[PDB]
């Protein structure tokens, strides 16, 4: 069609696409069964299209530092809108320009690892109610989803480090929080709608007029209420470590708006429910059907911690299996699985000529599975990030919380949530593979990095 030859005038080789399709019918593997398969074919740099979208993938380390670093500001500034965004267009994920850095330079302040370390007491608190609902379930002798006890740990946590709700969501699913929080789940952008309108985007504004919002409405104006009254409150109750509050006190010393207050604390949840809780589940399940791994940090942890010590800040930067553990499983499942920017002008990167308008990815899943940097890469190795071996790994190969001034802002507080469950679970229990748990666990075909059957364990005191 119409551009859809955009990628032969370049030399650019690519799957040949379809009309009015593009090449959204090879989706049906999903995004990183596909995204392997092309580096496989076409090799380092190739194309295809997301309905009329261009979409150019690169792997060169130095043309993806180009990119996502380098020419930032300039160039790749922004990502692709995904669908009707409504009021949270002032999200900074969603935000793009003069905006996003203006929100981003307002809320960078929010995750100082200073301010991270004030937070360490109040997520410690949720662990030992994570291990409290984790010894009735595994006093029953029946295989346990983890899913659903890191998602209850997630909640819990997001709910007490957003704002000052300290709830026990798994023995209570009915605070107006958990409930609808819980809808926040990520977006299956395989699924019949976003699969739509990418290969329809002039459906996008259309939806915005009919106040049709990708997130659930009930939920964001509850949160917009909910906001609303708990400002109001501190204020008429004066006495704090809250994601609200460090945007609060702000807001008075450009600006930020109340809004866009709530949009960005929205993010956070959005960003850290399923996200987390995720991670943690694809963690335990490499550390069940390798116990050795599982006893040397069991070891490590006891090392650091002797008597079932509660973590620290100091302590769990000191732990060097731990994150030895965590980066692995990242490795195996970025879920992400896909990194993108916008190219808002024709610009040369490395040799290529960009033009304007095209979708650059880097294809993080098919890069962290790639045998060119990686040996045996389909095998759960955690020893390739020994301390030797650490510095042997090129940092725009393995990219799963992003590169440049655009990377997930909530790095540090993402990896410290997910080892502070670590620790205290570890600690206190072991997991065992059962007789449900896929022994070959396979990836979902849709558009989340998320297993196909939900990890299930069997869990033991120790
Ligand atoms: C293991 C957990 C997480 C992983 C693997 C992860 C991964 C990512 C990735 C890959 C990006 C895109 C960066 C890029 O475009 O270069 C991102 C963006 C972002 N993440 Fe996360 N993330 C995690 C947890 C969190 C949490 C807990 C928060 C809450 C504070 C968060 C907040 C954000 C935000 C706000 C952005 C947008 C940053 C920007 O556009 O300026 N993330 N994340
Ligand atoms: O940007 C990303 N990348 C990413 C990262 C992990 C998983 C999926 C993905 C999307 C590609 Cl399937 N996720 C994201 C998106 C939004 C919103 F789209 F709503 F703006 C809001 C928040 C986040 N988030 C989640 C975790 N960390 C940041």
């Amino acid at each position: 069609t119409h551009s859809h030859g955009l990628f032969k005038k370049l030399g650019i080789p690519g799957p040949t696409p379809l009309p009015f399709l593009g090449n959204i019918l090879s989706y049906h593997k999903g995004f990183c069964m596909f995204d392997m398969e092309c580096h496989k074919k076409y090799g380092k740099v190739w194309g295809f299209y997301d309905g009329q979208q261009p979409v150019l993938a690169i792997t060169d380390p130095d043309m993806i530092k180009t990119v996502l670093v380098k020419e930032c500001y300039s160039v790749f500034t922004n990502r692709r809108p995904f669908g009707p965004v409504g009021f949270m267009k002032s999200a900074i994920s969603i935000a793009e320009d003069e905006e996003w850095k203006r929100l981003r330079s307002l809320l960078s302040p929010t995750f100082t690892s200073g301010k991270l370390k004030e937070m360490v007491p109040i997520i410690a608190q949720y662990g030992d109610v994570l291990v409290r609902n984790l010894r009735r379930e595994a006093e029953t002798g029946k295989p346990v989803t983890l899913k659903d006890v890191f998602g209850a740990y997630s909640m819990d946590v997001i709910t007490s480090t957003s704002f000052g709700v300290n709830i026990d969501s798994l023995n209570n699913p009915q605070d107006p929080f958990v409930e609808n929080t819980k809808k926040l789940l990520r977006f299956d952008f395989l699924d019949p709608f976003f699969l739509s309108i990418t290969v329809f985007p002039f459906l996008i504004p259309i939806l915005e007029v009919l106040n049709i919002c990708v997130f659930p409405r009930e939920v964001t104006n509850f949160l917009r209420k909910s906001v609303k009254r708990m400002k109001e409150s501190r204020l008429e109750d004066t006495q704090r470590v809250d994601f609200l509050q460090l945007m609060i006190d702000s807001q008075n010393s450009k600006a930020l708006s109340d809004l866009e207050l709530v949009a960005q604390s929205i993010i956070f949840i959005f960003a850290g429910y399923e996200t987390t809780s995720s991670v943690l589940s694809f963690i335990m399940y490499e550390l069940a059907t390798h116990p050795d791994v599982q006893q040397k940090l069991q070891e490590e942890i006891d090392a650091v911690l002797p008597n079932k010590a509660p973590p620290t800040y100091d302590t769990v930067l000191q732990m060097e299996y731990l994150d030895m553990v965590v980066n692995e499983t990242l490795r195996l499942f970025p879920i992400a699985m896909r990194l993108e920017r916008v190219c808002k002008k024709d610009v040369e990167i490395n040799g290529m000529f960009i033009p304007k308008g095209v979708v650059v990815m880097i294809p993080s899943y098919a890069l962290h599975r790639d045998p060119k940097y990686w040996t045996e890469p389909e095998k759960f190795l955690p020893e390739r990030f020994s301390k030797k071996n650490k510095d042997n790994i090129d940092p725009y190969i393995y990219t799963p919380f992003g590169s440049g001034p655009r990377n997930c802002i909530g790095m540090r507080f993402a990896l410290m949530n997910m080892k502070l469950a670590l620790i205290r679970v570890l600690q206190n229990f072991s997991f065992k593979p059962c007789k449900e748990t896929q022994i070959p666990l396979k990836l979902s075909l849709g558009g989340l990095l998320q297993p196909e059957k939900p990890v299930v364990l069997k869990v033991e005191s120790r």
